[PDB]
């Protein structure tokens, strides 16, 4: 009985995770492998190509947007933010998706994003990545992960333990329909700080997760013990945005230069 309810849940949260999200991973893989395609990406791996990718590609967000110029490091941090911010929106519109979701309060939706959506986005980042780099600008450019870190610190520190989480997580080779309740997973979250009705968020996280190992069984039948190794990245991911966010805390401190979005600004207030 519940093994059929819970496959119907899974086909609704995957529908509302390709209703929602820009790009999925097996559109990013196609890219990232070059299978099939009359355009490949253009490539940025230093200065001058970075200066073509801003002059040449077609970016969701126009450069003459973004805060003041100030130099190249925080320039492409800028162009991170911007990109985390857009990730935000989708997220909050995936969530909203889930029927589930969308019937707590308001206010418990805004506590379940606020600490789970940098969870989500650095488990959804690792579609657009491989070990070399990741892709920009809608697929249309890929940056070095080499040139990456190259950057001057505090910049290059927040962006390489991202790939070495990735490359890791890629190893798994999860699909877009077992992502989408992986993220789910994430997003509705009882241990969130704050949280109103906690059974109620926990008992939704529950059923995600029966669903999850369920959608598991049939999806990859030969993966011994995949559902366990996704938890345990799910305790990894909380692991690693302690540290992303220790490090934007040293940002805030000593680069005192450099915009911060207001959005991401409320998201580390009281973290
Ligand atoms: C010319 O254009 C470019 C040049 C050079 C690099 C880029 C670029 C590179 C990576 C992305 C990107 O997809 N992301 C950012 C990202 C990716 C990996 C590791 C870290 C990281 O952000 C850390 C800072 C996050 C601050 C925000 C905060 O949370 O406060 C995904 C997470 C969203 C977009 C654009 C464009
Ligand atoms: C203000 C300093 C930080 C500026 C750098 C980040 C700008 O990102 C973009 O800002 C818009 C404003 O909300 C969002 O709608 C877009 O989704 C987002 O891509
Ligand atoms: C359902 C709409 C009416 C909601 C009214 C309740 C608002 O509560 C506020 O929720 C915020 C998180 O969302 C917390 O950060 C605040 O501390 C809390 O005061
Ligand atoms: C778009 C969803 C992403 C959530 C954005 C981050 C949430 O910020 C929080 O908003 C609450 C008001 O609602 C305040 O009470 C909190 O002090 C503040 O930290």
């Amino acid at each position: 009985p519940q093994v059929a309810d819970l496959k119907a849940f899974s086909k609704h949260i995957y529908n509302a995770y390709l209703k929602n999200f820009n790009m999925t991973k097996k559109k990013a893989r196609s890219i990232l492998t070059g299978k099939a395609s009359h355009t490949a990406p253009f490539v940025i791996h230093d200065i001058e190509t970075l200066w073509q990718a801003e002059k040449g590609l077609v970016w969701k967000q126009l450069v003459n947007g973004l805060p003041p110029y100030k130099e190249i490091s925080v320039h492409v941090f800028y162009r991170c933010q911007c990109t985390t911010v857009e990730t935000v929106r989708e997220l909050t519109e995936f969530a909203k998706s889930i029927p589930s979701f969308s019937s707590l309060f308001l206010n418990d939706q805004v506590t379940l994003l606020k600490y789970g959506v940098h969870e989500a986005i650095f488990a959804m980042l690792a579609s657009i990545v491989n070990k070399d780099g990741l892709l920009v600008a809608n697929g249309s450019g890929f940056v070095t992960r080499e040139f990456l870190r190259s950057l001057r610190k505090p910049f290059s520190d927040i962006i390489e333990p991202k790939f070495e989480f990735a490359v890791k997580f890629n190893a798994l080779e999860l699909d877009d329909s077992d992502l989408a309740l992986f993220i789910a997973a994430i997003i509705l979250c009882g241990d969130r700080p704050g949280l109103m009705n906690v059974p109620r968020v926990e008992a939704i996280q529950d059923t995600i997760l029966r669903a999850l190992e369920f959608h598991l069984q049939a999806n990859h039948p030969d993966a011994q013990y995949l559902f366990p190794k996704l938890l345990q990245k799910m305790a990894d991911l909380r692991q690693l945005v302690t540290e992303h966010a220790q490090m934007m805390q040293r940002i805030k401190k000593t680069e005192t230069e450099t915009s911060l979005h207001p959005l991401l600004q409320e998201i580390y207030k009281d973290m």
